[PDB]
């Protein structure tokens, strides 16, 4: 079977470096590229580098990332930043989108005396974690098995959000283009909900009825919008609590 | 939602630290506290040290978790000296309290160069390993995290006890008052073969099977009290190789 | 109840080491020793050390004596070690992997995710350190606690290549388990001398076999070896360094 697969992460992350490592000459001007695993025939895409789906590159990327195209995504992920990176992983991994995690630059983690717990990270983020040195080649063996296994991603909890914010997400989320996955659909509910404008161009014509969702969450909580960033970072924050002494 | 948690840990693990981050000023002297998480208003009960349920201090917690007042414990360990923390945390676990453990202390653990992976610690416990990192308040917000997710422990075996050892603890179990649950009356009757003082007493009616119970293991092992804190002892050593 | 356990590694590992601290013995670093667990009374067989399937330790194995093995792993050394470990568990003999010589691989500078190792595996894996006698407790306990292998999939073949090990097995002698059939045709396949023995009816469509790889893959003995050697390299690289 044939796959496409789109390298996400950070601008120097070392998405180029993997994509040639993974490619090399069979390469074309998007960046496309292909190679072939045990099982499958591969079309790997180098989207431009994006710190949030929410910034030339970042439209780019995001309304490739929304559209359902490839099969899997290859998160980049920079091991001596992790909680930057995380950022961009747990957008990916609250869309629902097959994800398999490359921690990169393991070798400047290592000297900066940056410890990582890869399997109680692949438990909370839910999907595949591989260490990685792109640049001396090491862990492509190991990334190329973890293509050929691929499964859906757990459907673990990621992000704990205030229970009248999920009730308001999912209010907006069952108005929204019926084509659209529930996941993705709950998400934009979120994300409309945080003061993301450019979110709104997804969520079909949901928007209208955004503002008195936050004057009802204005009667249950102080800032809706504050309670929504401060879930996320607390879902960041005990990941590497846990995964990085 | 109402949450009322116990710090339980050894004398000078950091329970009053931990306490007055999460309550800061929103406290009262027994030292009680009150902080918010997500979904709960939380009660947050400082108890005094103590390197086991088995002076006074030893009484005031054991008494305190047995009484149930508390939904969950906050079982604050010394990362620095995990051998010697974690005897109070076999007890706990062996209880069935649910309970979330967090690592104090990584300061000092990282001085003496001491690697703990925390998810093995976590799968043999069968509850949640929190380490209390102060940069950017990782360790607080995991700790309100797990609160919010709170569950039953897993029901992973902890200590391997010789089967007659079992056998006996489980009797003298079946004997004990019916308003405790099954799992505490088990405990129990683990502990008063041991020789436990304060067992015999919520014990009740167990009590007068105990020297009968001692005899009658007597045939098979020469010492039983030895051979349940071996076990318990083999529990904990095993653990820290395992894990550090 | 009385268990027989065998000590299985590669030479040099601390197999007999451990051995004399089992048992309460002390000798030149097959022998049978005795010790007594929790539960079990258990007679502890050293065998030599061996890399693959050395014909001294390759006979204990393949015949039904022991009931566990435990399996002496240099943590300096994995990569290197694992070949035999990957060899027992896609055989589906029930084994407790025991890491030795920590103190040589920390001296090297070379950390390892036990859990994590355990968990591709499939079973337990034990740190231990002879010399400086650390690991007997957890061993020990690990022996007690003793059951089958998690169903786990180890190694990723190509899928033609299990086609044709499963047809192959599907004739060989009934007496022996699946597991143990579907590894002995993809030995076949690869071009093992000493498999024969043991494929009886297997030999006949073993020719036919080869042909019908050959048309749709240019080296079937290479895959298998090169399919084993990422499998390896991927468990590492995940859990060590
Ligand atoms: C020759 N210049 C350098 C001098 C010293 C160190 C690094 C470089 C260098 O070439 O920078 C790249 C590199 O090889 C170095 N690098 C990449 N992977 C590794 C890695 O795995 N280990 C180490 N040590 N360095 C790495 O990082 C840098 C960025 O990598 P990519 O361009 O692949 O990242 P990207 O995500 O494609 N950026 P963008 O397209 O979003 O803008
Ligand atoms: C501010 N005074 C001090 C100056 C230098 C060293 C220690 C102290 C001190 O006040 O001692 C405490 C402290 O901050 C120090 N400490 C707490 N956490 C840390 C810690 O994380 N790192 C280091 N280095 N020290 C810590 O430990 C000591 C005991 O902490 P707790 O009272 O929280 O422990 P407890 O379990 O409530 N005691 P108890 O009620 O069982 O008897
Ligand atoms: C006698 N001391 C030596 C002098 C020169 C080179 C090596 C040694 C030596 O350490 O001998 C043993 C030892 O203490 C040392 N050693 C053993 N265990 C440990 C160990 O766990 N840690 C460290 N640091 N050293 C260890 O290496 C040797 C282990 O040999 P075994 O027979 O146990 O290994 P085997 O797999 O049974 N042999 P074979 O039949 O498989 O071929
Ligand atoms: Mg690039
Ligand atoms: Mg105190």
């Amino acid at each position: 079977k044939k796959l496409t697969i789109g390298l996400i992460g950070n601008p120097n992350s070392g998405k180029t470096t993997l994509f040639n490592q993974l490619t090399g000459s069979r390469q074309r001007v998007r960046k496309e590229g292909q190679f072939s695993t045990t099982d499958h025939q591969v079309t790997l895409v180098d989207l431009p580098g994006t710190y949030s789906l929410t910034s030339l590159d970042e439209q780019i990327a995001c309304h490739y990332i929304l559209s359902g195209d490839a099969d899997l995504l290859i998160n980049v992920v920079d091991a001596s930043n992790l909680e930057r990176n995380l950022y961009l992983t747990l957008q990916l991994l609250e869309l629902g989108i097959p994800c398999i995690v490359a921690l990169n630059m393991l070798d400047i983690a290592e000297k900066q005396n940056i410890r990582i717990e890869i399997d109680a990270l692949s438990a909370r983020l839910g999907c595949p974690v591989i260490p990685l040195v792109s640049t001396r080649g090491r862990g492509i063996e190991a990334l190329k098995l973890a293509i050929d296994r691929y499964k859906a991603n757990e459907n673990v909890e990621l992000v704990h959000y205030a229970q009248p914010l999920l009730n308001e997400a999912d209010s907006l989320a069952k108005v929204m283009p019926s084509d659209i996955p529930l996941k993705q659909r709950r998400w934009l509910g979120l994300q409309m909900l945080e003061g993301d404008i450019y979110s709104r161009a997804y969520a079909g014509e949901a928007s209208q009825h955004l503002d008195a969702a936050l004057a009802r969450l204005r009667n249950e909580m102080d800032d809706p919008a504050l309670h929504i960033a401060d879930a996320r970072y607390q879902c960041i924050a005990a990941i590497c609590d846990v995964v990085s002494n």
